[PDB]
């Protein structure tokens, strides 16, 4: 259908995540909640912790089931724990729908809730396989497939940056709205329904392609995340996209540690030199054997706003491209102005430029193709 219902459901911090409103339980307790693809499991807060502001109260829950077994989960540097159960959920901007769905009660937690957040919880959308305790713990949105009949797809459009900045976007669980991006949507296939893994088969920046085996770029896998900020890339990567990006902006010289995201780069403000940064394109692989398409990204993308209170005037900023030794993240960071299509039920994601993009005087973030390719199947990861 339309989905004006859905438009700007998502706000959040900067670097933070992005949260939706949901209820759980009856009568319904509102919570906030991240929403992450890289990860199956749909968990709240349900006890005291210095950094929630709420929590879901199990006891006040006419629905509430417990499952008697309980549930560990550990993300990149984040954990809980908790007790397993399922309640009546439901999402006031989202579809007019209530499910039945597996609920992680945190009741203990590291380096999990953030200071200030203000979200609650998190939605893992990714699929069964990465559940935890194991893959026989439906994800939320299985369920909402299954019990009400929305189709089964979801995209999610990330507008980055309208205190640390307030951001938003939408969410439009069930289909794709039209008035949120502009021209052409490309599908890369989803490999292999657990993260969501796409291939890329080429990386050029400024245009310069960086000449790896394109093997190099999914080793050992590639994913996309709302749930991670940055652009993250495998060890051989990120070294020689940083020579890259060192080179092209190499008329003004940076700490070892900012390009380490240990330290910020500041200018006066105003002053930022955006056009000694080069843009960077991303090819994945296309639907159509032998086509490719590319997502070209901005440093406005990659070099993330963010605030010293002291040098109050100064435009200040965090290196967003960072080290992996498991595989390739496009996160927030690289989703932020596009318009990402998760088409579960065809096994593949979308890109569009979003409606509400990063556009610069004199370069534009672009989805464009098709480029014609070769041994694109051999760029994946055994
Ligand atoms: C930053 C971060 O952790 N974000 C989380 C969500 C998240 C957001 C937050 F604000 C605080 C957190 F503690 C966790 C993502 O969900 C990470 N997604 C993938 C990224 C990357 C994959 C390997 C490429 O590494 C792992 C490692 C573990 C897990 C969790 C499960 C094992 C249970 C699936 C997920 C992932």
């Amino acid at each position: 259908g339309s989905f004006v219902e859905m438009v700007d459901n998502l706000r959040g911090k900067s670097g933070q995540g992005y949260y939706v409103e949901m209820t759980v339980g009856s009568p319904p307790q509102t919570l906030n909640i991240l929403v992450d693809t890289g990860s199956s499991n749909f968990a709240v807060g349900a006890a005291p912790h210095p950094f929630l502001h709420r929590y879901y109260q199990r006891q006040l829950s006419s629905t509430y089931r417990d499952l008697r077994k309980g549930v560990y989960v550990p993300y990149t540097q984040g954990a809980w724990a908790g007790e397993l159960g399922t309640d009546l959920v439901s999402i006031p901007h989202g579809p007019n729908v209530t499910v039945r769905a597996n609920i992680a009660a945190i009741t203990e937690s590291d380096k999990f809730f953030i200071n200030g957040s203000n979200w609650e919880g998190i939605l893992g959308l990714a699929y069964a396989e990465i559940a935890r305790p194991d893959d026989s713990l439906e994800p939320f949105f299985d369920s909402l497939v299954k019990q009400t009949h929305v189709p089964n797809l979801f995209s999610l459009q990330l507008c980055g940056a309208g205190v640390l900045a307030s951001v938003g976007g939408s969410m439009i669980i069930g289909g794709i709205d039209h008035s949120l991006y502009t021209g052409s949507l490309w599908y890369t296939p989803i490999r292999r329904e657990w993260y969501y893994e796409v291939i890329i088969v080429r990386v050029e920046i400024n245009g310069q392609d960086l000449k790896m085996d394109c093997k190099e770029y999914n080793y050992d896998k590639s994913i996309v995340d709302s749930g991670t900020t940055n652009l993250r890339l495998p060890k051989k990567v990120f070294e020689a996209a940083v020579k890259s990006i060192k080179a092209a902006s190499s008329t003004e010289k940076f700490p070892d540690g900012f390009w380490l995201g240990e330290q910020l780069v500041c200018w006066q403000a105003g002053t930022t030199p955006w056009n000694i940064f080069p843009v960077i394109s991303l090819y994945l692989m296309g639907e159509v054997t032998n086509q490719s398409f590319r997502i070209t990204i901005l440093p406005q993308q990659y070099l993330r706003p963010v605030e010293d209170v002291a040098t109050s005037q100064d435009d200040c900023y965090k290196f967003a491209i960072s080290q992996s030794s498991t595989g390739t993240v496009m996160g927030a960071v690289i989703m932020e102005g596009f318009y990402v299509v998760f088409d579960r039920a065809r096994k593949r994601i979308g890109f569009a430029v979003s409606a509400c993009h990063v556009h610069d005087e004199f370069r534009t973030a672009a989805v464009e193709g098709p480029f014609v390719t070769l041994d694109m199947e051999d760029c994946g990861y055994n």
